């Protein structure tokens, strides 16, 4: 299955740190088999979005839990164009 | 520029009303510039994500009313990892 997640209220969002939130999510996507595809962040409003593929939306967020980020909001995306 | 764009209340949307959509943005978008990249749909909340290409979220909007359904928020991406 894919997701979009979202990650709200974030602090002064540098492309380092995208990075690195990214890497902290893929090192250890492994252990749930979520493949993290893509992130976009607007750094304005503080917002990361978060493009994966993964066997439930629980899984993910339990990716997001052990790399110390919860996403905020998360949709099963079945339908792409 | 990059952009991801939100479209809500879209329940029950079926793989052909996405593509619809998609088409009828596609079909307007070169006049201003805008290249809309990737479409996901929940139809389960009803929300539409958008991710595009162009020189500002002014000339996006302009194309999704031109293709008959603006979205319900827009906001530039300009870093992605
Ligand atoms: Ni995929
Ligand atoms: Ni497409
Ligand atoms: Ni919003
Ligand atoms: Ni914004």
């Amino acid at each position: 299955a894919h997701f979009m997640d979202v990650h709200r209220g974030m602090h002064g969002i540098t492309s380092d740190q995208l990075h690195q939130a990214h890497q902290a999510d893929l090192a250890v996507e492994k252990d749930e088999n979520v493949h993290f595809e893509q992130a976009w962040a607007d750094p304005a409003s503080g917002t990361i979005y978060c493009l994966s593929e993964g066997p439930s939306a629980e899984a993910v967020q339990r990716v997001h839990e052990r790399a110390g980020h919860k996403a905020d909001e998360i949709h099963e995306v079945p339908l792409s164009a």
